[PDB]
C-alpha cells in the first residue's frame, strides 16, 4: 500500500480520506490552516503539517506548501479530495513531476474534462450520448451562431468551456437575445477563467440531474457503479442526492452504465470518475465529467457495498479494482441530506461555535462529519457542515429513516438547514419521487 499520503483537503472529506487510511494501515499527514488546528481528522492524523493562514490562497490552494509538506514528512501520495485543487491539472502535473502520486487521473485526463467543449467531442465519439449542440467553439459570426441556433432549435443555452456547475451560461429563447448572449458569456468566461471559449447546446426546459459513478484501474479494468439522482438544487447546490434513480430500469441503467465504461477504456481514465447527465422524457444527456471524488459519494457506496475512497487508494498504488462488473449489484436504497450552517432566509453562510452536538444513529444511518460539541466553524470555507446519509431496503425506508435520524440530529450555537431537510423528506413531490431540477426553487417560493 502507500506508505503515507497527504489529505489535501479538509472537513468532512478529509475525515472520510483519513479513516479510509487507517483501515489500510496507511499513515496520515494532515495539512491544515492555522484557523483549521481543532478539525477532527487533524487531532487523529500521525502527523500534521500548518500549511499556511486562514485564506485558501495561502493554505488550501498553496501548491508549493502543499508539496513542501508531504517532501519533509516523506509522504508518497496527495489525496486532492473535492473542490480545491482537485480538478487542478497544473497541480497533478506538478505533483507527478515532484515525485508523488496524484490520487485521481492522468494530468491530461483531468485538463480534457476540465475543457466542455473537447470533453464532450472524446464523449461523443466513444458513444456516450450529448445534448444536440455546436459540435465545437462559437465564433465571432453572428450569421454562423444564428444558423446553429435554428439548427439545433430554440430555446438555446450558451456554455463557457472553461466553466461548470452554474457558472457561466445563459438560455437564449430567440434570435433577438443570441449576438448579446454569446458576448455576455465570453467577457465572464474571460474574466472567471482567462478562456473566453463558448458553446451552444439545445436548452432542456426540465431535466433531473443524473450521473453515473465509475472507477477505473491502472490494469484496463473500467467498472460502473449505477447512477444518482441530484435533482433537488437551489442555484447550482445539491441539497438532497440519492441512489439509485427513481425511475430508472436496469435496462436504462446498463445502457448508459456500459456506455461510460467504454468511454473510460477510450480515454484511458484512471481512478474513480462521475459522467454527468441530464433525463429527460427517457433519454441520457451527457453535460460534462468530474475527474474526482463528489460530495454526493456515499448514496452509491451504500446501495453497492463498495468503498470508492479505499479504491482510489487501491488504484494509486497499482492494485486492480477489488470488483468485477459482474460483481456489482444495486441493493436498497440511499438517501444523502447535506448539512449547512447557513441562514434559512439568507441562505447566507452562518458560521460560529456549536454548544451542543449529537448525532443521530441506528440501522442504515451513516453519519459524514467532522462537527463536534464546543467546535467552531470558520467564516473562510464552504458552509457544508455535515452529510447525512441513509439507507433502506427501499426508497421508502431510507426517507422514513432519515425523517427518524433528521429529528435526532441536534446541532445549537449556529443556525442550519436541517428544518428545511425535514420540510423536504416531508414534501409530497419528493416522497413520490422523480422531480426535476427546478422543483426545489419553486417550492420554496
Ligand atoms: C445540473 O443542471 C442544472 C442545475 C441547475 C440549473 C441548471 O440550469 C438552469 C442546470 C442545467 C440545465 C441545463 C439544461 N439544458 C442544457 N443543455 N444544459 C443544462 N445544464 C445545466 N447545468
Amino acid at each position: 500500500m502507500l506508505d503515507k499520503i497527504v489529505i489535501a483537503n479538509r472537513g468532512e472529506i478529509a475525515l472520510r480520506i483519513l479513516r479510509a487510511c487507517k483501515e489500510l494501515g496507511i499513515k496520515t499527514v494532515a495539512v491544515h490552516s492555522s484557523a483549521d488546528r481543532d478539525l477532527k481528522h487533524v487531532l487523529l492524523a500521525d502527523e500534521t503539517v500548518c500549511i499556511g493562514p486562514a485564506p485558501s490562497v495561502k493554505s488550501y490552494l498553496n501548491i508549493p506548501a502543499i508539496i513542501s509538506a508531504a517532501e519533509i514528512t516523506g509522504a508518497v501520495a496527495i489525496h486532492p479530495g473535492y473542490g480545491f485543487l482537485s480538478e487542478n491539472a497544473n497541480f497533478a502535473e506538478q505533483v507527478e513531476r515532484s515525485g508523488f502520486i496524484f490520487i485521481g487521473p492522468k494530468a491530461e485526463t483531468i485538463r480534457l474534462m476540465g475543457d466542455k467543449v473537447s470533453a464532450i467531442a472524446a464523449m461523443k465519439k466513444a458513444g456516450v450520448p450529448c445534448v444536440p449542440g455546436s459540435d465545437g467553439p462559437l465564433g465571432d459570426d453572428m450569421d454562423k451562431n444564428r444558423a446553429i441556433a435554428k439548427r439545433i432549435g430554440y430555446p438555446v443555452i450558451i456554455k463557457a468551456s472553461g466553466g461548470g456547475g452554474g457558472r457561466g451560461m445563459r438560455v437564449v429563447r430567440g434570435d433577438a437575445e443570441l449576438a448579446q448572449s454569446i458576448s455576455m458569456t465570453r467577457a465572464e468566461a474571460k474574466a472567471a477563467f482567462s478562456n473566453d471559449m463558448v458553446y451552444m447546446e439545445k436548452y432542456l426546459e426540465n431535466p433531473r440531474h443524473v450521473e453515473i459513478q465509475v472507477l477505473a484501474d491502472g490494469q484496463g479494468n473500467a467498472i460502473y457503479l449505477a447512477e444518482r439522482d441530484c435533482s433537488m438544487q437551489r442555484r447550482h447546490q445539491k441539497v438532497v442526492e440519492e441512489a439509485p434513480a427513481p425511475g430508472i430500469t436496469p435496462e436504462l441503467r446498463r445502457y448508459i452504465g456500459e456506455r461510460c465504461a467504454k468511454a473510460c477504456v477510450d480515454i484511458g481514465y484512471r481512478g474513480a470518475g462521475t459522467f454527468e447527465f441530464l433525463f429527460e422524457n427517457g433519454e441520457f444527456y451527457f453535460i460534462e465529467m468530474n475527474t474526482r471524488i463528489q460530495v454526493e459519494h456515499p448514496v452509491t457506496e451504500m446501495i453497492t457495498g463498495v468503498d470508492l475512497i479505499k479504491e482510489q487508494l487501491r488504484i494509486a498504488a497499482g492494485q486492480p479494482l477489488s470488483i468485477k462488473q459482474e460483481e456489482v449489484h444495486v441493493r436498497g436504497h440511499a438517501v444523502e441530506c447535506r448539512i449547512n450552517a447557513e441562514d434559512p432566509n439568507t441562505f447566507l453562510p452562518s458560521p460560529g461555535k456549536i454548544t451542543r452536538f449529537h448525532a443521530p444513529g441506528g440501522f442504515g444511518v451513516r453519519w459524514e462529519s467532522h462537527i463536534y460539541a464546543g467546535y467552531t466553524v470558520p467564516p473562510y470555507y464552504d458552509s457544508m457542515i455535515g452529510k447525512l446519509i441513509c439507507y433502506g431496503e427501499n426508497r421508502d425506508v431510507a426517507i422514513a429513516r432519515m425523517k427518524n435520524a433528521l429529528q435526532e440530529l441536534i446541532i445549537d450555537g449556529i443556525k442550519t438547514n436541517v428544518d428545511l431537510q425535514i420540510r423536504i423528506m416531508n414534501d409530497e413531490n419528493f416522497q413520490h419521487g422523480g422531480t426535476n431540477i427546478h422543483y426545489l426553487e419553486k417550492k420554496l417560493g
